């Protein structure tokens, strides 16, 4: 319907513009190895930019005349909230709408219904472009205002991956010292992570009230099994200090008298440093 | 069909302990026809229901061929078990839910044999509620010769009662693993909570997004499990290297909002040994070495 333009193409620059083409845009393109990033900026009102980082995104953008981009700029970089907020501030002052966004899936899932595509910043930059930009899949979801939003939902989502495959790890690890494999311990392990996860929207509710009952499952009582699993992990001779540091967070709960709560009184705890 | 030896109206059990889990089991062996016996260090809802109460450990011990003993943890089980006359466990099973380690449960397994006993090791991953409905998970391992025979009995527990193996340190190690990753996820979700409530977004609304991404890593493990077992960690685009100016990020961003920051240190120490032992170029599984080595 609309020309867009689509800067960098390393994987997922290619997969973008793969899918503004495949839904009918007339899409210009650029890469370092159209003319010239200026080109590229001046041929559409609507620029998505997907590059390594945001030194990348200084490095192409910065340089550009004050008058190119006055036009709504996507930088679905991944990157932190503080960069985000940055490009906010500099895009404004350039006079363009900007939304900030980050990809959560591979280049392969853009164009489809598997892609995860974050975007943030006002409805005034995301509405007029909403069609153009579903074109990259059905799980393009817009999160608020606050431009910081995408790079904050992709940090929770990379720490929980990291956690849960840090978690198998020292599962198979464990395993391991007997002989049973990865392959037989896997499904045991994924029907555990759902049950895990059906507790989330409860412990949802409990840290956005102040209220951590405990419900039969209190702190103290997680201890117990934590010590035993540090010595079970010493003993065998694979790592421990994942599960000594799972031991020493409940050990500061309990020493600020949170020993009585359910597991979710710990947000204090990633609170503060 | 059942046979009539397999029907739990001839099976009597004897369940040694009575904190909530105990009473849980007794419920389900009760519930299911067995002639259950009951024994606790303080001595009633479950004479109520028909349960035979004992007088002592020895009591309840002599009055069934099939013993389950579920105490607060394995010093308990030899407070409880070692006094008792060298005869008293002859030609019985003994199943032991209690949590414990390995060590733990491999020790109790000679320890019956010497006794004359068979002997299962196990683990509850579930609450008292759970049990005796499909949604218990009931570990057990030990000899199929110790298992077989009260199969049925046992699975009364609930449709997740398994039998993982021979070595009695199986069921132990299969908690360990399922609570090491329940912390993990536990801690994740602290910690990204952390971080969206800098901004003021709520932890219900978090949530969803959150399930939805543990739901595509679970995806991923039967693969990356393939790869262990293997010793071959092709990066398939997802190298180690390229985690790391990521791992980065988090850890700034953590630093910054002024939310705790040493899970994500943590995460990212681990991937440094791996690049630092050249496994840069490899895929996240390599990592399992860093696992293996104390």
């Amino acid at each position: 319907h609309t020309p867009v333009t689509v800067i960098g193409l390393g994987l997922m620059g290619q997969a973008l513009a793969g899918a503004f083409l495949g839904a009918g845009h007339p899409t210009t393109v650029w890469n370092r190895t159209a003319g010239s990033v200026a080109e590229a900026v001046a041929a559409s009102p609507l620029v998505v930019v997907c590059v390594s980082d945001y030194d990348a995104v200084h490095a192409l953008l910065d340089p550009l005349d004050g008058t190119a981009l006055q036009r709504t700029l996507v930088n679905l970089t991944s990157g932190t909230s503080a960069q985000a907020r940055e490009r906010a501030a500099w895009a404004d002052g350039r006079g363009a709408d900007y939304l900030d966004g980050a990809i959560l899936a591979g280049p392969a899932a853009i164009g489809t219904a598997d892609a995860v595509v974050l975007l943030s910043g006002p409805r005034s930059a995301f509405d007029p472009h909403a069609s153009a930009l579903g074109g990259l899949g059905a799980g393009t979801t817009y999160l608020g205002a606050d431009h910081g939003l995408a790079s904050l939902y992709d940090a929770a989502g990379l720490v929980m991956m990291w956690s849960i495959l840090n978690g198998f790890l020292q599962g198979a690890a464990l395993l391991g010292t007997a002989g049973v494999d990865a392959t037989t311990f896997a499904p045991f392990i994924t029907q555990g992570i759902g049950t895990v996860a059906d507790w989330l929207p409860g412990y949802a509710r409990q840290i956005d009230d102040g209220a951590y009952p405990a419900d039969d499952a209190a702190i103290d009582t997680h201890l117990a099994t934590m010590e035993h699993l540090i010595h079970e992990s010493e003993f065998l001779g694979v790592n421990a200090e994942l599960p000594r540091f799972i031991k020493a967070l409940a050990d500061r709960a309990v020493a600020d008298g949170h020993g009585g709560s359910g597991y979710p009184a710990l947000i204090e705890q990633f609170r503060t440093h």
